[PDB]
């Protein structure tokens, strides 16, 4: 099963510059949402999303075909809360219907980590619109109760190693849990992107907690919580020395983070020869805007 990209007719760099700054535009302007979080995680956990349900094995799922428009994937159970970042992109895709629903869920990914003050994720364009019937099953992306190794086994199928794999968890910086969406609840208001997830590992005392959803969860004196899979990542000898190498380098965790989640969205997509190479978007304050 191949997926090439092809560039929607006639656009280039400038077109999609266009795209990047108003999804920019209306993150700053709409700053109300989520207890004045913003939308810039719930659009970093929508890219993830629409790219984390990609099987290496058979190339089903993935972003290149946009599938979240979809009733069976917009109703994943895993996939709740993420209505919100839809709907926030649907004035963009209004204003600019050229773009491909992989293009536009990707790139506002990209978008909200780069004005969240985060790293340059290059980005690719070209990902096309498939039809209801290529729409993944529920039930591929990942489980938050569980343990390092099965955190490492489900990220193979993405095809992630370790330091990819920690790399990309640093985005639980960003936001919250949601007990309504998730089972799990958090106090943070964080929409800065920064290597504080692997700070706070080591450096907090973690307790383990019910919550008032009946599931465990870790939880500091200091308001901080943890998944029990981020947990994982100081349980397990090999993701703890990554845990240690980014909390004490965080411009390595920045560049490796922009490889993983620029591999993440492009997962399962053949770029021809002939084809653009990577767009590095300017953020708003780069532009003066
Ligand atoms: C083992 C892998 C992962 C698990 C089990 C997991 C689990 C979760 C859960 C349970 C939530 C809360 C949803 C809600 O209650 O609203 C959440 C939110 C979030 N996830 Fe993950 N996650 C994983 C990996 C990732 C990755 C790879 C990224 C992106 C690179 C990511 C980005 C986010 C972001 C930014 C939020 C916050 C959304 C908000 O504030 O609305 N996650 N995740
Ligand atoms: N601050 C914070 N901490 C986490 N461990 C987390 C996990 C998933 C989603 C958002 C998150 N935000």
């Amino acid at each position: 099963l191949v997926h090439v990209a092809s560039v929607e007719k006639g656009r280039s760099y400038e077109d999609f510059q266009k795209v990047y700054n108003a999804i920019a535009l209306k993150l700053r302007e709409d700053d109300e949402y989520d207890n004045y979080i913003g939308y810039g995680p719930v659009l970093v956990r929508l890219a993830w999303h629409i790219s984390g349900t990609w099987d290496k094995h058979d190339n089903t799922g993935g972003s290149y075909g946009g599938t979240y428009r979809f009733k069976k994937e917009f109703n994943d159970p895993s996939n709740a809360g993420l209505q919100n970042g839809f709907k926030f992109l649907e004035p963009i895709h209004k204003e600019f219907p050229w773009i491909s629903s992989g293009d536009l869920f990707s790139l506002g990914g990209v978008t909200a980590v780069q004005e969240m003050q985060g790293p340059k994720i290059p980005w690719r364009c070209g990902r096309v619109d498939t039809p209801e019937d290529t729409t993944p099953d529920n039930g591929r992306l990942p489980d938050a109760d569980k343990d390092a190794g099965y955190v490492r086994t489900f990220f193979q199928r993405l095809n992630m190693n370790d330091r990819e794999v920690v790399a990309l968890m640093g985005a639980h910086a960003l936001g919250k849990t949601h007990l309504k969406n998730s089972g799990y609840e958090g106090g943070g208001a964080n929409n800065v992107f920064t290597n504080e997830f692997y700070l706070n590992l080591l450096n907090e005392d973690w307790k383990l907690e019910k919550n008032d959803a009946n599931n465990e969860q870790w939880d500091s004196k200091s308001g901080y919580m943890m998944l029990p899979t981020d947990y994982s990542l100081i349980q397990d000898p090999k993701y703890l020395s990554i845990v240690k190498e980014y909390a004490n380098d965080q411009d390595k965790f920045f560049k490796d983070f922009s490889k993983a989640f620029e591999k993440l969205l492009e997962n399962g997509i053949t770029f021809p020869k002939d084809a653009p190479s990577p767009f590095i978007f300017k953020t708003l304050e780069e532009q003066g805007l």
